[PDB]
């Protein structure tokens, strides 16, 4: 029963998941001036022209867009990843106010929100396998600021009527995720973990430093989804963001001078 309130919070998933206290748990903050500029990263190439999105599901933490991930077409290479990484979900994390919302943050900056797009390693297989490996997934971790609106978010952001409540799902066919992508691909690395419950240790993070801008009436809408499900007694879903981590024994790379 974790989630994000007074009982449940982040402060409280070591109990159920000891690895919350773990040698390289995610998010964490990215000190841009401690980040060293790695020229042995390759180019990172994110080809995303097949994805095809398959439906879209409210799990009572967050709302996923899922893919067929049957064949090989989402696919994340390069930078610091070996071999290629296939697109599976991707999700948001959001504040109650624009304030607060990022799971990472940069200089200790906190943006509205963060996109996750989440790959597994095909040298695994699926994602279950995925999962039991240091290597099994990267994450793509695009941050959210308020402002202009992002066109290409607005077909995420209309179906979210349709699953208000923790247990919905709907189809959800054809989104393109490239929409939601920034002009440049300058990225943060490090290895971490995912930032729910199971909190595994599998993951290269690749955070862009190049935020989206959604509008205001855009997030506001994320924040009219519900922790609950139908029939429940309603806690809006917001905050629904781990905060920063200890950095322990790890470097943030950048991929930009
Ligand atoms: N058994 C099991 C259950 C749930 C799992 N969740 N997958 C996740 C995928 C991505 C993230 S995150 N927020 O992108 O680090 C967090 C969790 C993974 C494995
Ligand atoms: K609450
Ligand atoms: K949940
Ligand atoms: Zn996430």
């Amino acid at each position: 029963h974790w989630g994000y309130g007074k009982h449940n919070g982040p402060e409280h998933w070591h109990k159920d998941f000891p690895i919350a206290k773990g040698e390289r748990q995610s998010p964490v903050d990215i000190d841009t001036h401690t980040a060293k500029y790695d020229p042995s990263l390759k180019p990172l190439s994110v080809s995303y022209d097949q994805a095809t999105s398959l439906r879209i599901l409210n799990n009572g933490h967050a709302f996923n867009v899922e893919f067929d991930d049957s064949q090989d077409k989402a696919v994340l290479k390069g930078g610091p990843l070996d071999g290629t990484y296939r697109l599976i979900q991707f999700h948001f994390h959001w504040g109650s106010l624009d304030g607060q919302g990022s799971e990472h943050t940069v200089d200790k900056k906190k943006y509205a929100a963060e996109l996750h797009l989440v790959h597994w390693n095909t040298k695994y297989g699926d994602f279950g396998k995925a999962v039991q490996q240091p290597d099994g997934l990267a994450v793509l971790g695009i941050f959210l600021k308020v402002g202009s609106a992002k066109p290409g978010l607005q077909k995420v952001v209309d179906v979210l009527d349709s699953i208000k409540t923790k247990g919905k799902s709907a189809d959800f066919t054809n989104f393109d995720p490239r929409g939601l992508l920034p002009e440049s691909l300058d990225y943060w690395t490090y290895p971490g973990s995912l930032t729910t419950p199971p909190l595994l240790e599998c993951v290269t993070w690749i955070v862009l430093k190049e935020p989206i801008s959604v509008s205001s009436e855009q997030v506001l809408k994320f924040r009219k989804l519900n922790f609950n499900g139908e029939g429940e007694p309603e806690e809006l879903m917001v905050d629904n963001w781990r905060p920063a981590q200890p950095l322990k024994n790890r470097q943030i790379k950048a991929s930009f001078k």
